[PDB]
């Protein structure tokens, strides 16, 4: 406890010895308060907004740009629950480990990443990776970790940001999980890491093909707040697959940063608090993703065990029930993993039958309480894979004019248009604002080509931004290559669900949803505002061209039937 956290605490106290105070009015029950010391608006993208004028009067779009879970306690599962989790976790790390070799990620790898802008004494991250002084601090902390002690690895809430060095040491020990695709669908069977939105629909349709009951897609209420110390201890068992230095380094991340955290929080009453808790999820967002997937795969196999009646009670597991769990895992575990699509805290399960809907004792006792349903009310499943929610999407079946079948991602259009108009920072330039619009426009042309309004707005944005100006899972839209060529590569050539590889010659071969389906999913097709916008699009394109100035532009609008003379 204070032995593992104090040094970190003691060091902060000294940096602010002229402003240290144990406020007796601390607003914390579950977090441990140690002391206190003295101490992000969403901006509108104008290129995108000028080219989506109809949406200026839709509150669901315009409101998106305007403007008690952490402080809670989770009860320790029953002994029978803890046994189910340990046995399942042990077996799950072995399966993930069968065709993967743990390893340490390198200064070299970490450096390169910071130079390509991935979200993770010196101004930026880039400058710190060059200064050998930094690495000397990394070395100091690094050798502290090998002795089982920590000094500078402290979480700052705002999301859990850390100093680049603690990020490096986290990445050094556990980066392999992401960098080497442990949660790929090949190596994990339930995972979808590296798959892409253009593959998730096909993956859900494949789960649909299995004999079984309804498809279940229960969200957890505040997943990262419901991670128990028993969960963090089952995650740590990845170190059993490790050796030498790596093993020691990983053990220290788990022991000193995950299973015993130190955090600094801003409280307007503006002081900085220094609270400590052993539970809940607090890692980098990328290690969080992988350990979430891991623990969710474990929770969902156990819920599947409960509905198949492998065990009778969570209160206590008989000796023979343990043998039966172990034998279920060996006999059918891989088959049961294949019945699920899991992305962090998000899941879809097609169980053997609908007893799963009412198998709630283990799930609730593990603390993974379902969102927006009474603790003991049975799950409502989906009968059609095209109605199931997953990663903020649903998936349509869309037949091309030549019989070939696309499975395409979709969500409420007002959400898509709302996101494209929003970013962060007051520092950016017009060329950079224009670059993001193209990044959104190119994503829309690759993922949402089947929505009439987004294909039109994507064509307008690409016509309004200089042709050679580059745009900012997989991200095939981040390129200067012609979008019709990328579409053919992603939806035809590299698509394992498409047998006939005949390239599409033009955008007009590429179909839309039915007009009524497009309206159901939020299209303004049929409105008077939308007809005026489409008819007069060249004038909106010219408004943006005049603002950016005398640059080299392309007209992409004749790629659509209605503008092609
Ligand atoms: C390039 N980039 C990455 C993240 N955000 C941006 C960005 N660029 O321009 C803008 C302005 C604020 C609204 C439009 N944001
Ligand atoms: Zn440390
Ligand atoms: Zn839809």
């Amino acid at each position: 406890n204070l032995d593992i956290i104090g040094k970190r605490i003691e060091k902060i106290k000294q940096e602010h010895e002229t402003s240290w105070h144990y406020d007796q009015d601390h607003p914390y029950k579950t977090w441990a308060y140690h002391g206190s010391y003295e101490t992000a608006s969403s901006m509108v993208n104008g290129v995108v907004r000028l080219l989506t004028k109809p949406w200026d009067i839709i509150p669901m779009v315009t409101q998106m740009a305007m403007t008690e879970k952490v402080d809670t306690r989770t009860q320790e599962p029953k002994e029978g629950t803890k046994k189910l989790m340990k046995i399942t976790a042990e077996w799950l790390w072995k399966e993930l480990g069968k065709k993967k070799t743990p390893r340490m990620c390198t200064r070299e790898e970490f450096t390169r990443k910071v130079r390509s802008n991935a979200a993770l004494k010196w101004k930026s991250a880039r400058e710190a990776v060059e200064d050998s002084g930094f690495w000397e601090l990394v070395d100091k902390e690094r050798n502290l970790h090998l002795e089982g002690k920590c000094e500078t690895c402290v979480y700052n809430m705002m999301i859990w940001y850390m100093w680049l060095g603690a990020r490096f040491l986290e990445f050094e020990a556990l980066g392999f999980l992401n960098e080497d695709h442990w949660f790929s669908r090949e190596n994990s069977l339930s995972g979808v890491e590296g798959e892409g939105l253009h593959k998730l629909g096909y993956i859900l349709r494949d789960v649909s093909k299995k004999e079984g009951g309804a498809m279940y897609a229960d969200d957890t209420a505040g997943w990262d707040t419901r991670i128990t110390l028993e969960d963090l201890k089952n995650e740590e068992m990845v170190t059993n697959h490790m050796e030498g230095e790596h093993k020691k380094l990983a053990e220290a991340i788990f022991k000193l940063t995950y299973q015993n955290k130190v955090v600094r929080v801003q409280r307007p009453t503006t002081v900085m608090d220094i609270i400590s808790r052993r539970d809940q999820r607090g890692s980098g967002q990328v290690v969080t993703y992988g350990l979430n997937t891991f623990t969710n795969m474990e929770a969902q196999l156990i819920r599947q065990m409960e509905g198949e009646g492998v065990f009778k009670s969570i209160q206590h597991l008989t000796v023979t029930e343990e043998i039966a769990v172990k034998n279920w895992l060996v006999r059918v575990g891989r088959e049961r993993l294949s019945r699920m699509a899991i992305s962090g805290d998000d899941c879809v399960v097609k169980p053997l039958d609908d007893r799963f809907a009412s198998a709630l004792t283990a799930l609730n006792d593990m603390g993974k309480v379902r969102k927006d349903i009474q603790q003991w009310e049975p799950s409502r499943g989906w009968n059609d894979w095209t109605q199931v929610p997953f990663c903020s999407h649903h998936f349509h079946e869309l037949i091309m004019k030549d019989g070939r079948v696309l499975v395409v991602p979709c969500r409420n259009q007002d959400e898509l248009i709302g996101r494209a108009r929003i970013s962060q920072g007051a520092g950016w330039s017009l060329r950079e604002t224009a670059c993001l619009g193209k990044s959104y426009a190119q994503m829309w042309s690759l993922m949402y080509f089947h929505r009439r309004d987004l294909r039109l707005a994507a064509n307008a944005i690409c016509s309004a931004v200089p042709s050679h100006w580059v745009p900012t899972a997989t991200h095939e839209w981040m390129t200067t290559e012609d979008m019709l060529t990328v579409w053919n590569r992603v939806w035809i050539q590299e698509n394992p669900w498409m047998e006939d590889k005949t390239p599409v010659e033009s955008w007009e071969e590429i179909p839309y949803l039915g007009k009524r389906e497009d309206q159901w999913c939020g299209s303004l097709i049929g409105l008077t505002s939308r007809a005026t916008w489409a008819k007069n699009i060249q004038t909106a394109i010219n408004q943006v061209r005049s603002l950016i100035g005398n640059e080299e532009y392309t007209d992409y609008m004749p790629s659509m039937k209605r503008f092609r003379r």
